[PDB]
């Protein structure tokens, strides 16, 4: 319960500065790119092979995989600066703004702003602007700078709402057979946002555009973690509320999606990460 | 010094059988694919990005990466059957055969044969023949069966010799800057076989052909692990010959390559695996 994960909006200027500084060190040290590689690597690991499901997306392990991912990332942040925890991007409240792109998350002392359409949507402002921050492609090579294009798409013009989130929280079953993009009455599939998609998680990715708009390049934007922190938070809340509903499938799902299978590229199981508090962190709204 | 790793040729018919069994169980359970994927994923992790070095090859970590690789793989074998250990293919003595394709390793009770020249060099004999063993491409999709094409290439018509190995054992330095394939007087580079390549390690791969001959697909062929078992043994010998040499670079190389850097996709450092005996295994003949 010790590590407290705060809403981006409640961060002090000092906190915002400290977080960015720590990320920039993770980048400079070679560590940040391991996260990009791990995420892409899970996308190529299909469960079972030739299925549309993979280790991190399109099936039950979507939630615990990303939880494990953020935890490792946070420990790395911590090892540079023990005062630093992983903030979350409460995007359903940004959604309530007349213009969500005016959110303070996108300020130059934080994430920086939207892309420059004269420079093919290259991010120009903030700590991660072209020149200060280099990106990698799906092959592991430099790809020339962060891009963003907020709301550009027809299918994802807006961020998910507070009501979308509340409706997902009403769902009873964690997941359902056949444990994929077609599952119904599935919290997992709901939060992930395949149900009449893109909705919720998938929608945020789409809305941001740039590298975030394409799954294998998504972690290239540091806001990927802030976004996923919000997803992980929504999930933790679902668990608090539905205390007897456990992870599914317990067994006899595809290998890698069961409660006790390891989650490639790790040996970590969904069981290992089910109780977030046990992992050493808590979300501010729990207090 | 408890788990002992044997020469393929010294295995009993039943050791061979149980090894084959255990591999097949690993495949069926989905665990084998993790090894294919880890290996391909580390091949796309360049250190630094854009360099020709990657986490697992063409730089210093090649030896400790694969040692860690086989360590985890053998543990997985063990969890199915505590009697099964990783054998090693001693390809330099096989090279002394008139026709190395007649080595017992390729018998039908073990690894199976060379590919069938009529059926696109699809392997059709042994436990891993098409219809009995599915294979996977660079992108993780099914791909239609094991292939092999022994000695079919101008660049590797033959396996490496006892003398190739003996010579590599003479190099004084584990490795040398710039910690890549151009490294001179480098043990790691010699063994990997980029010096006037393909030699040794590189050569064994090209000689086998099929999935073995292209690095991101190589672990589709179970013979990968037997080959790298031998590479690992060879490093083990060298370390004993040069007892006062250590791993390099200790701190000057790219991140991922230094003594206490983690080796993607694991947190394991080279340091963690410098002592194979500490890891819980020894090779028959030491
Ligand atoms: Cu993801
Ligand atoms: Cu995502
Ligand atoms: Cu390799
Ligand atoms: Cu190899």
């Amino acid at each position: 319960k010790y590590r407290v994960r705060k809403n981006v909006l409640h961060l002090t200027d000092t906190e915002k500065r400290d977080f960015v500084r720590t990320v920039l060190i993770l980048k400079e040290k070679g560590i940040y790119d391991r996260y990009i590689a791990w995420h892409g690597a899970a996308g190529k690991f299909h469960t079972p092979p030739g299925s549309d499901r993979n280790a991190a997306h399109m099936s039950s392990a979507f939630l615990p995989w990303h939880r494990e991912y953020l935890l490792r990332f946070e420990r790395d942040l911590q090892s540079i600066n023990p005062e630093v925890t992983l903030p979350y991007w409460e995007w359903e409240t940004d959604a309530q703004m007349q213009d969500p792109s005016q959110s303070q998350i996108w300020s130059a002392d934080f994430m920086g702003g939207n892309g420059n359409p004269i420079k093919d949507f290259i991010v120009d402002t903030g700590p991660f602007a072209a020149g200060r921050w280099t990106t990698i492609d799906e092959q592991g090579n430099p790809s020339g700078g962060l891009k963003r294009n907020f709301g550009a798409t027809k299918e994802a013009p807006t961020l998910p709402t507070r009501d979308d989130v509340l409706n997902a929280l009403k769902i009873t079953q964690y997941d359902t057979p056949p444990w994929d993009m077609t599952s119904q009455n599935s919290f997992r599939n709901q939060l992930e946002g395949a149900i009449n998609g893109p909705q919720l998680h998938n929608r945020v990715h789409r809305w941001v555009g740039g590298q975030m708009g394409v799954v294998p390049t998504a972690p290239n934007d540091p806001v990927f973690f802030l976004h996923h922190a919000n997803v992980d938070r929504i999930w933790a809340v679902w668990q608090i509320i539905h205390r007897n509903q456990n992870y599914q499938p317990m067994k006899n799902g595809p290998f890698g999606q069961n409660f006790r299978d390891p989650m490639y590229p790790w040996n970590t199981t969904p069981e290992d990460v089910m109780n977030h508090r046990k992992l050493g962190y808590v979300y501010d709204i729990e207090l």
